[PDB]
């Protein structure tokens, strides 16, 4: 089997990517945030506090004759950003594009931290990181990813964000279509639960290649790129009045300012960010200070391949026996 299904940004910014989902029977459909970065698919539901909904698309699983309670069972997470989520579980049908999932876990909300209420456009999160991160206890549950894997026609799912523009998530199959030139694979590390790789260095604008290796995971749950400090300062010193805000949170630049590129290596293949997928835009509104795309992950413990990098290419989750992880440029 396959699946693919169109995901779209949220806002002007490509803040995040909604992607439809049908849960339960007869279908309801939610727009869930697809994140390699977690391993919970949840929803706001008819059991979220009434105060913590606004205007999200609920999950009712009384009105789906394949749902079944999850005796026992409870999820809570917290994310990166802070955010947080909790409450019980189901099983239900779940398909993706075309792909259908029976007996999923879909974890239904009790309570949303406030980032989660603020945000209409988000009605919940479908985790696509190693089932070993899911929070179910007693008994931990498997991704849709997981759930789907043997039945597809190949173990893998595909990335393509796009920049101000839809872009697509596929299951089992490999659109040759979709890139330019050769997929460049790369070994994963599963040992902390996600998608963790090493890129072989950097290079500024038209500046010359730095071979360094740079652990970091691919996360398309994150919005923006953030790397090591030194990595960052090296990005940020070729913008005439960049500088780092302690009181904004990272980076800010002149919203005046061209931005220049950002390459990383793949193996020896290299992966190219225009300068406008770094610029996210005022401060706030009517500012001219703008927010950069590439941050510092001191203080994190981890780099973070998110959006920012992501979307600048074709990316292959494969989950074979051994996983690695392919980028093309596209």
């Amino acid at each position: 089997s396959t699946g693919s299904a169109t995901t779209t940004p949220i806002d002007s910014l490509d803040d995040a990517y909604i992607t439809p989902v049908q849960i339960g029977t007869p279908a309801q459909t939610l727009n869930l945030d697809f994140d390699t970065g977690s391993s919970d698919l949840w929803v706001f539901s008819s059991e979220t506090t009434a105060s913590e909904v606004d205007g999200q698309t609920i999950y009712t699983p009384s009105k789906s004759t394949t749902a079944k309670l999850l005796s026992g069972a409870t999820w809570s997470i917290s994310y990166g950003d802070g955010s947080s989520s909790s409450g019980d579980v189901y099983t239900d049908t779940v398909s993706v594009g075309g792909l259908t999932v029976t007996g999923q876990a879909v974890e239904s909300a009790k309570k949303v931290s406030s980032s989660f209420t603020e945000d209409s456009t988000i009605d919940g999160l479908l985790g696509l990181a190693f089932s070993t991160l899911n929070t179910v206890s007693p008994t931990q549950q498997k991704t849709f990813f997981d759930n789907a894997k043997a039945s597809l026609d190949s173990p893998v799912f595909t990335a393509d964000l796009g920049y101000h523009a839809p872009g697509t998530y596929n299951f089992g199959f490999i659109d040759t279509t979709a890139y330019t030139g050769s997929i460049t694979y790369t070994a994963v590390s599963t040992k902390q639960g996600f998608w963790e790789w090493t890129s072989t260095g950097y290079a500024v604008g038209s500046g010359t290649f730095k071979s360094t290796s740079i652990d970091g995971i691919a996360d398309t749950g994150t919005t923006l790129l953030y790397l090591p400090a030194t990595v960052v300062s090296a990005y940020w010193a070729q913008v005439s009045g960049a500088k780092s805000s302690s009181s904004v949170g990272g980076y800010v630049f002149p919203c005046s300012a061209t931005l220049p590129s950002f390459t990383f290596g793949v193996g020896s293949a290299r992966i190219v960010i225009p300068g406008d997928y770094i610029d996210f835009g005022p401060i706030s509104t009517g500012s001219s200070s703008c927010f950069g795309g590439i941050q510092s992950s001191a203080g994190i413990g981890i780099n973070i391949f998110g959006d920012v990098a992501l979307k600048a290419a074709f990316v292959v989750f494969n989950g074979a026996t051994t996983p690695t992880l392919g980028f093309a440029s596209k």
